[PDB]
């Protein structure tokens, strides 16, 4: 079982408190801007769960800085490319005449965790507009990083992903790997190595229910392993643990910046 | 199974908020009612939309003029010392009581409740009641009356939300789930006097600051639930009918409560 077994691998309870320091250890720091990506098995058992993580970061960052995470709603998107796991052929008319619409208050992630899932609808948490790539702010610059995503090309330059880039903020991993990274995807956009695709999602326009159709990247994280991989060879990711978790934390434009490169050859 | 494939497999057609809506209605849900919701999401079958569809089917049907509530529970701020799924060492128990972070309405998870409920929660317009272990979250005409004031001791007796949809002649649905998740029935055991009391703690906001808080409760025991919940079946009054693959009942609160007083009382 689960639970037993992330309890027989903690020593100690980890707390608000621990985490805070764990935290400060890495190198997290006061007025930081900061993309979060996390497992929360990964760290131990934890007094509090998702709250003490939410918390810890608030506590670590402050109002000052900004904590960012992805909330992508894929269950809203366009059934003729689902693979995990896909539905009957004679579904998908009836999915895209009657999947609710994305409402960033009320519209659940899928594949985040329950780290995002406490984030997103904890107070003055702020939440994108795209019905499928979302992205959640807390702090300083919450309302700027997160307004006016454009509908095609959801992880590109305009995006909350190049506005990261543009204040030249953080990623830290908990407990994840590269293939987790979200912000890779921006040098995938800006090499042009990713393959398009036609997407659709139901929205509000006007106070109605509309399917829409636009274009994104089919965004691939497997070669992000390979890209992180060497991207720790060449310089800088501090590393510790949170907890039992692995984590890392790394300048965004310094991995962006090098995956482009690798990107072009 | 909650493998997804599993989930697609056992479904003909997907369910939406328009086949729950109708499904619903047919069970007997109608506009205005007051009514306690229970649910297991992957006992419907594959759904279009998830929790989102079956909270907005559920608001369809009862609408602003009626009432829905939901058990809001969060266990996990209990006292360690009787934790069993799992329990924790004992040297844990005092960091947990200095440590575990207080109950706040607006951000404390519920623990074992559903998706559907967590769902429900977050609407905007959702109350809910204070009580760092047993709270409750409502929507409709009634939400304010059934979620103010519940007290600390005795959490699901007299002053509770279950005695205010009691007051109401509300309803109880069960989408998926058995007697055991019927936590109306709580308020039978208090009335008759069959469990014990017990000493209990939880983390609260008070004085503006986390203060550990012990207080008196009943020992709720939802193993007699079920045992009651077949005996009400061959004597009550349910509905039954099946929202997609769910079973599903539908019943009168204060039938079962009554029924479930007597019951306890032998
Ligand atoms: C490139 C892209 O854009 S992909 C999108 C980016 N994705 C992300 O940033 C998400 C990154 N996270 C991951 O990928 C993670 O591996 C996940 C979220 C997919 C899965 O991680 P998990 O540890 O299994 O899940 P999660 O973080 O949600 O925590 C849930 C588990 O925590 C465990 N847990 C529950 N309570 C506690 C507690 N108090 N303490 C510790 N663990 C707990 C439970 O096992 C729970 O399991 P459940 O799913 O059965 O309820
Ligand atoms: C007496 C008392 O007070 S007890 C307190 C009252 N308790 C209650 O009211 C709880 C009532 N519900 C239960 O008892 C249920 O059995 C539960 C919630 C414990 C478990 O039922 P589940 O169906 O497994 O959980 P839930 O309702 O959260 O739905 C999640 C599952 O839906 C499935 N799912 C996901 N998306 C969809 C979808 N679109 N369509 C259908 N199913 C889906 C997945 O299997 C998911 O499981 P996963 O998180 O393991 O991957
Ligand atoms: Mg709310």
């Amino acid at each position: 079982n689960a639970m037993n077994d992330i309890v027989a691998s903690t020593q100690l309870p980890n707390t608000i408190k621990t985490i805070t320091n764990d935290l400060r250890k890495l190198g997290l720091k006061k007025g930081m801007t900061v993309i979060v990506h996390s497992s929360l098995s990964s760290i131990g058992w934890i007094s509090g769960g998702a709250v003490a993580v939410v918390e810890a970061l608030m506590e670590v960052i402050t109002e000052e800085g900004t904590i960012i995470m992805p909330t992508q709603s894929s269950d809203l998107s366009d059934p003729k490319h689902w693979s995990r796991p896909p539905v009957p052929e004679e579904w998908w008319q009836i999915i895209r005449d009657n999947v609710p619409a994305f409402e960033p208050h009320i519209t659940p992630t899928r594949a985040m965790g329950k780290v995002v899932e406490c984030f997103r609808t904890y107070p003055n948490v702020v939440r994108s507009n795209h019905p499928l790539g979302s992205f959640a702010a807390w702090g300083r610059h919450a309302e700027e990083i997160t307004v006016n995503q454009s509908l095609s090309m959801s992880l590109g330059e305009e995006s909350p992903l190049r506005k990261i880039y543009d204040l030249d903020g953080y990623i830290l991993l908990i407990g994840v790997g590269y293939d987790s990274n979200t912000s890779v995807a921006l040098s995938e956009v800006r090499s042009g190595a990713c393959e398009l695709i036609k997407v659709g999602a139901p929205i509000i326009e006007n106070g109605e229910r509309v399917w829409k159709e636009f274009v994104d990247m089919d965004y691939d994280s497997d070669k992000f392993v390979e890209i992180g991989v060497e991207f720790e060879q060449k310089g800088t990711v501090t590393m510790g643990k949170i907890g039992n978790a692995k984590c890392r934390l790394m300048k965004q434009r310094d991995i962006v910046d090098f995956g482009t490169e690798w990107f072009r050859k």
